[PDB]
């Protein structure tokens, strides 16, 4: 049994990582230079809420979280590292989070947020409340319930975050490989896609890799995912297409094809073909962790934007 | 649920491999040229052996496990990529089982071996029959039960393996970095020592990294370690020590030194100052899981070599 202590624990970044901490039963400490809302709500659910910071507060932490808004300086930070209290960015402990949960981890350099989205409003359809990561923020949309209480993680897996690499997914998504973040990889492309190859084999051989076959480079590292894959795209060869793409409205319809399927009818309320791609890809995941049509159909179409 | 088919399920860094998964609740098939004692122990079992290679033997496989002794014109590997099903390398499978398992990964450039066995002699004297990994292998010395019945699985984990990288342990020794291998890291010493690191890193915040200060590589890249660490060796610095290292006989003696606890003189049927370090690991090791001095001090001194 550990101690968790946040520096800065009423930042937007931190109050949900922490809220998740009690949710799977640690000790949670933080230190906050303004008492708020959400330090209360903190507290309500358990954490020891300090005001002010203080090498005090950092006693009896087995591990510190801090904000990329601390500076070392910071005398909590500076007796953890005296003490050898290992000291842990804020983007790291929310990575960690997936290992105790079914993390879906959704990769791509574009499109990581509305499948996301997508994602967590078809599992929300059918009942399953799940926890979700955008842009480094917890959410659970509606939820009655402590973030992380929901048996599914679902997150965007930025390439270019130090942490990609240590996700630990059940379910990973690549959407597509753009060369927007190469500067990470020592501006090298090559070396990028090798890190996508690297992050699918992350997944354990009973995971599942969705991937974007309508993406060339995608499709040129298809051939060395050692997982369970399942491939998506408009593409003919794709495992799940989307067909007879129509519209009524601002609402796009489409027709889906899955294996050893009857063809489903589609809708979402979102324009262009990529898009229709994000749904391709929530089908997908959704029908392995076995949802019903109607959620998926609920879900989808329910979306706004 | 999911088959696993092996490639030569005979082999014999392969077999324990089959077993293990038969212990987690696989169905496990498998083929190889001649039946042995080997096949049929897995017969017994509950895996499903086929003799001679064709390729219906990977019908219904949901993954392919295929040695290093097996060719791409084997028609069952064949079929697998015609299917799409995954096939993966028996040193992959190998380091998947950590997942399953309180793992305890032994790295270092030397010195994995003896650890390793020390580690195992020392569990087991605590009545926890490990299993344990030495040389691709499997073993549980002198277990009454199928290998992986233990929660412990303790191997060996070699920075020159390609999915070094992708162990999961719950704790991770390091005993020294040199440069034996630089090979596999484009000739570059700094290569090799960030891959440490990033492997330090794959444990969990509540993990445990015990490192040899005694090594000048090891405490140059302990700073970078976000981990709860525990430091070993000679180095009047290290939070376990040896000292009045002396011998009678073959046997060398040694009194140990822990935060917190009262001085413990141990044996060890083994010469060299590096044999110290390797039981000064297995006792941070089994110290942190609570082994009691007895079983530490029998396990020890037991160990043959
Ligand atoms: C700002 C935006 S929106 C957008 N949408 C797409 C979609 S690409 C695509 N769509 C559908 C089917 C196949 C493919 C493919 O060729 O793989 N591509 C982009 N590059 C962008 C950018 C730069
Ligand atoms: C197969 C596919 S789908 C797809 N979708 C996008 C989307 S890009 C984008 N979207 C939204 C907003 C801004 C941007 C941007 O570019 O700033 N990009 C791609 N490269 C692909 C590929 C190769
Ligand atoms: C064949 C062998 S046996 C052996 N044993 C040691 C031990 S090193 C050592 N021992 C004790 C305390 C500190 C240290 C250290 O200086 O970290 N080092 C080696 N290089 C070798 C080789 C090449
Ligand atoms: C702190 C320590 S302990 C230690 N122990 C060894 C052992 S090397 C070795 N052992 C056994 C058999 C062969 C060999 C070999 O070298 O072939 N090497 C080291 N570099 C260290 C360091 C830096
Ligand atoms: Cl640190
Ligand atoms: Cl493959």
């Amino acid at each position: 049994h550990r101690r968790i202590h946040f520096v800065g624990i009423g930042g937007a970044g931190m109050c949900g990582i922490a809220e998740v901490l009690l949710n799977l039963g640690y000790e949670v400490s933080g230190s906050d230079l303004k008492a708020s809302a959400v330090t209360e709500r903190l507290e309500k659910f358990g954490a020891q809420i300090f005001i002010g910071h203080q090498a005090e507060n950092a006693d009896g932490a087995d591990v510190l979280v801090v904000s990329s808004a601390i500076n070392r300086a910071n005398p909590e930070v500076a007796s953890a590292l005296e003490r050898r209290i290992p000291v842990v960015p804020r983007a790291e402990m929310l990575a960690e989070l997936m290992r105790y949960r079914h993390g879906i981890a959704v990769a791509g350099t574009h499109g990581k947020t509305t499948t996301t989205s997508l994602i967590a409003s078809v599992f929300a359809a059918g009942g399953l409340d799940p926890t979700f990561v955008i842009g480094g923020r917890l959410n659970a949309a509606g939820t009655n319930a402590q973030l992380g209480a929901s048996r599914y993680l679902v997150a965007e897996a930025d390439e270019s975050d130090a942490s990609f690499l240590h996700l630990q997914p059940m379910v990973a998504v690549v959407t597509n490989i753009d060369a927007d973040h190469m500067a990470t990889y020592g501006g090298d492309f090559n070396k990028l896609k090798k890190t996508f190859v690297e992050f699918l084999h992350n997944l354990p051989f009973y995971g599942l890799a969705v991937m974007c076959v309508d993406d060339p480079v995608v499709r040129e590292i298809l051939p060395q995912i050692a997982r369970p894959t399942v491939t998506y795209g408009l593409s003919e060869d794709a495992d799940v297409r989307a067909i007879n793409i129509r519209q009524e409205g601002m609402r796009t319809w489409f027709t889906v094809l899955r294996p050893e399927r009857e063809p489903l009818d589609v809708s979402v309320n979102m324009p262009g073909l990529h898009n229709v791609l994000n749904s391709l890809a929530t089908i997908v995941i959704a029908t392995d962790e076995g949802i019903s049509d109607e959620a998926i159909v609920q879900g989808l179409s329910g979306f706004q934007g």
